[PDB]
């Protein structure tokens, strides 16, 4: 049939990638219709990596943007929406500095606007639109939100949806359909798809993002010990004070001093414990820091940095991660590995392998001590990036609801055949 198009660019804290969405022109309206096309990763930082030279924000989307000329046939160009959306990465810099966040946002809308597309806006999305577009994302592509059934006898309980776990560079996000009551507005959002009501549950926590935990723990690390448990024996490096204590996340905590690791799993355990405040709850019942949150039910998806870091204990570390005892078994081996020991089972390039162990900690207590995760419900969370061949994000749910692709009900009601 004939094809139309669309574009995200998903301007992340550590990265900007590129979508090329398309889908059929009269059979637009179809749930699972609409899927990846192409994709481009830009080069270098996120958009906010350049607050002190944002003509570099605009300047950085330029071979991307090219190969989206490539990419979308020319007769379509002028009719096909680009937008860009930024995370936590703009929130953090708009929280530092308002100005130099609007720059940024300029600097990409000038270079975006001489494109031949439909260019609609660049914008900061909310921790809440970042949370349920990416579970919008999920369950289109997967086809839940289909009614099942027939005529005189649809399936009941209603097809299950699939929960929501995005760990990103500075905030990560957890979005599922609950039952239960809710007690805070400000994780409450009701869906109506294809003629249906979800009830979500949606928070974001900003600062518990992999980078910004990392750099807690390095902050932490230097006050408490003056040595990197959570760092493998034998791996040191220069640190940057500044850099350090410059985030909005650890300046609550002279110019460099060098820190060694000690693959201490004990230490590092009790090092990432502090990360979560689970002292007092104004709620029937509460995640941390005080944040309510439901008991977690249904199946999820656990993509970004749960997927990447699952994917290094199963494929390089050779090492099961099918229960929570299982993944606390493997933090804790990994986390035992000297420097020496680590780099010998990775032959390829050591960019992020100090690392691992500190991230697979705290995403073991993340879901156990955070989220309330037990061995029962953890079981029906899997670990992947894609499905039907479009990476998993936000961006296609934040395209589908800006393009208005998802109607609220079917056609004519399907003559109240589903009432
Ligand atoms: N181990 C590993 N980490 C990766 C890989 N690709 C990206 N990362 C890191 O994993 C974290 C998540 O990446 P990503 O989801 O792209 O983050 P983001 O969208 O830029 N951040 P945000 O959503 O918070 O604004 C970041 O700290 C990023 O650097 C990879 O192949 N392996
Ligand atoms: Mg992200």
């Amino acid at each position: 049939p004939a094809l139309k198009y669309g574009i995200v660019l998903d301007a992340g804290s550590s990265h900007t990638s590129m979508f090329v969405y398309k889908w059929p022109a009269d059979k637009e309206n179809d749930t699972g219709i609409v899927g990846q096309h192409s994709s481009c990763d830009v080069q270098g930082g996120g958009i906010s990596s350049y607050a002190n030279d944002p003509s570099k924000a605009g300047q950085s989307l330029v071979r991307c943007l090219e190969q989206a000329l490539r990419d979308v046939p020319r007769d379509r160009h002028a009719s096909t929406p680009l937008y860009l959306g930024a995370t936590a990465g703009m929130r953090l810099l708009n929280l530092t500095s308002p100005e130099a966040t609007a720059r940024v946002l300029e600097a990409v809308t000038q270079t975006l606007t001489q494109y031949p597309f439909d260019f609609r806006g660049a914008r900061i999305l909310s921790g809440q639109d970042e949370g349920v577009f990416g579970w919008v994302t999920a369950n289109y592509l997967l086809e839940n939100f289909i009614k099942y059934g027939w005529v005189g006898r649809w399936i009941r309980p209603r097809k299950g949806t699939l929960g929501a776990m995005d760990l990103g560079g500075a905030s990560t996000q957890i979005t599922f359909e609950t039952t239960s009551p809710s007690e805070d507005p400000g994780n409450e959002v009701h869906l109506r798809l294809y003629g249906q009501h979800y009830r979500v549950y949606t928070h974001s926590f900003l600062c518990y993002g992999r980078d910004q935990i990392l750099l807690r723990l390095l902050a932490s690390a230097l006050q408490i010990h003056r040595f990197h448990p959570c760092w493998p024996k034998g791996y040191s490096t220069q640190v940057l004070l500044q850099e350090v204590y410059q985030s909005p996340c650890t300046m609550g905590q002279s110019a460099i001093v060098s820190l060694s690791g000690t693959s201490n799993a004990t230490l590092c355990r009790d090092l990432v414990s502090r990360l979560f405040n689970i002292s007092s709850c104004p709620f029937s019942q509460c995640s941390f820091n005080g944040v309510f949150q439901p008991p977690v039910a249904g199946n999820f998806i656990a993509f970004s940095a749960f997927y990447y870091t699952v994917d290094f204990l199963t494929t390089v570390m050779g090492l099961p991660v099918g229960t929570l005892k299982q993944l606390e078994e493997a933090t804790e081996i990994t986390c035992n590995q000297t420097w020496t020991e680590l780099q010998a089972r990775v032959p390829g390039q050591k960019t992020r392998l100090a690392d691992y162990c500190a991230v697979a900690m705290f995403i073991h207590q993340l879901l156990s001590r955070g989220y309330h995760f037990d061995e029962r419900s953890f079981r029906e969370v899997v670990f992947q990036k894609k499905a039907a061949d479009t990476a998993v994000g936000w961006a296609l749910g934040y395209m589908l609801n800006l393009t208005n692709l998802i109607p609220a009900d079917l056609p004519g009601l399907r003559k109240g055949t589903h009432f």
